[PDB]
């Protein structure tokens, strides 16, 4: 239920050009994944119950990079700095959303829909509220649902966006790609998920509270039979997670 | 601007007993200042803009209570468990405020009003909200004011509760009384704080900061010059910050 603010024809000109900086910056340094990463990490902090958190540029304070949850995460905002500083019209908040957009395409996903007009705000959410990889299913509604206000559906679709990338066991403790191909956005996630444990890829317990969920696990065998239904659901529930507290 | 809620007779006679139940045994265990702290920092986690946190019973939880500003504070809860055992109708959110009433009541000070129907909120708020000792007038303003809700002259007459009680090195670090008479209320805490550094005696620079501000240090002279006015002050003060969250 969105109401999107107005910007200038300036910076609209100016999330044009960052647009296209970011597909180039991004395809060439390969960190797609950590991009999409940040930028969940940024709006996946969202309460709905006190408008508090959410994609509103907060990840760049340290404070909130020293929360373990984003352990590496100071690698992409030091990555995106450069960039961030020839667009200086751009809040973070949008800058950062519309790397995670970014992230996707270049990585042959989906066209996610951005918006811009997020204003920076000065304060941190507390810790502790992005979801944690040893738990299941309540452990998820809990964090998504009632926390973020997302549904079941958008739980499993945005759970594919491990379809790009890989834990380090330097930064979370899990190691290796959930993936056969960590820089191409398909639903292989979903396939590999499915299949079981093959030697060399990675799956969380969070992963496999999907497979035995009964709302989880038909999403899960709908997206690896159907790539195209994986992307739609996935590019609905990604706006709505960028969107989260912004333009309501 | 309060709207107390209505509890059943039942309920009204447990307050009434375990008021008295409470002067017994807080008498008894000379622990009148540890039950006051307990009571404010119950309370004093309150955050106006996101209407969480305050006086809800969530003190009692083993992970707000591990908090660093409440080393000490599961020795109150500890103490009240028996008594409270007694008073399965009250809410432990009644139960502490009331306890924090009559701290006040039974070492000599105001007769602040209570008014019962906290319900316990099943959530402890973020660490994290409770003043720095080692901070200053800005910080204070921002934790009382912009948090909580209170006026300055809240602010001082709330520091005034260090008229009884001490410090522990094992508890915060700071060690010692504010005042000679550690369980009388009075307006001792204004007097020493204006006369210097007594040996003995302790003053955190939070309590220092309200002789310099322009604001505070009025108000200081005021109960120090005139302990009616302190204690009507402080009554004021003490019923606001106990129902912060409630009945509004
Ligand atoms: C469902 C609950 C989730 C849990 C428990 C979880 C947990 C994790 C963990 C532990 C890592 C490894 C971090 C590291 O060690 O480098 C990771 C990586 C990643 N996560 Fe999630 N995550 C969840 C949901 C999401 C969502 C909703 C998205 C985006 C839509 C996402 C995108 C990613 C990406 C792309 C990576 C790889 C990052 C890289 O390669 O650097 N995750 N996740
Ligand atoms: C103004 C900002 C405040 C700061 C920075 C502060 C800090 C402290 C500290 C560090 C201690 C020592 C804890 C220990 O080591 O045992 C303490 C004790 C105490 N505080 Fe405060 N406090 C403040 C306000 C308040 C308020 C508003 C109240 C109640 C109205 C209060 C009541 C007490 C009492 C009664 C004690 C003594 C506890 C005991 O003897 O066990 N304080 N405070
Ligand atoms: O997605 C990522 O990009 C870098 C690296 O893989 C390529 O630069 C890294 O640390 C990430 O987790
Ligand atoms: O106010 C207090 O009561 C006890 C003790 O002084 C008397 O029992 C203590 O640990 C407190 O800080
Ligand atoms: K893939
Ligand atoms: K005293």
């Amino acid at each position: 239920g969105k109401s999107y603010p107005t910007v200038s024809a300036d910076y609209q000109k100016a999330v044009e050009k960052a647009k296209k900086k970011l597909r180039g910056f991004i395809a060439e340094k390969r960190c797609a994944p950590l991009m999409l990463r940040l930028a969940w990490h940024s709006a996946g902090t969202f309460d709905k119950g006190t408008k508090t958190g959410g994609p509103f540029g907060t990840i760049k304070h340290p404070a909130e990079l020293a929360h373990s949850a984003n352990n590496g995460l100071d690698i992409a905002v030091r990555l995106l700095e450069p960039l961030k500083a020839e667009f200086p019209i751009l809040s973070y908040a949008d800058f950062y959303q519309l790397a995670g957009v970014v992230a996707v395409e270049v990585t042959g996903g989906p066209e996610v829909p951005f918006h811009p007009g997020r204003e920076d705000k000065p304060e941190p959410p507390p810790e502790g509220r992005l979801p944690d990889a040893t738990k299941g299913s309540d452990h998820l509604r809990d964090v998504f649902g009632k926390a973020m206000g997302l549904t079941d559906q958008d739980i499993v679709a945005l759970s594919g966006g491990h379809t790009i990338g890989a834990a380090h066991k330097e930064r979370s403790g899990f190691e290796g790609p959930w993936t056969s191909n960590p820089l191409i956005f398909d639903n292989s996630y979903f396939t590999e998920l499915l299949s079981g444990e093959k030697e060399g890829l990675l799956q969380l317990p969070s992963d496999k509270a999907l497979l035995s969920d009964p709302v989880f696990r038909p999403l899960v065998d709908k997206y690896a039979a159907d790539e195209d239904a994986f992307f739609a659901d996935y590019a609905e529930a990604h706006q709505k997670l960028s969107e989260l507290g912004f333009a309501d």
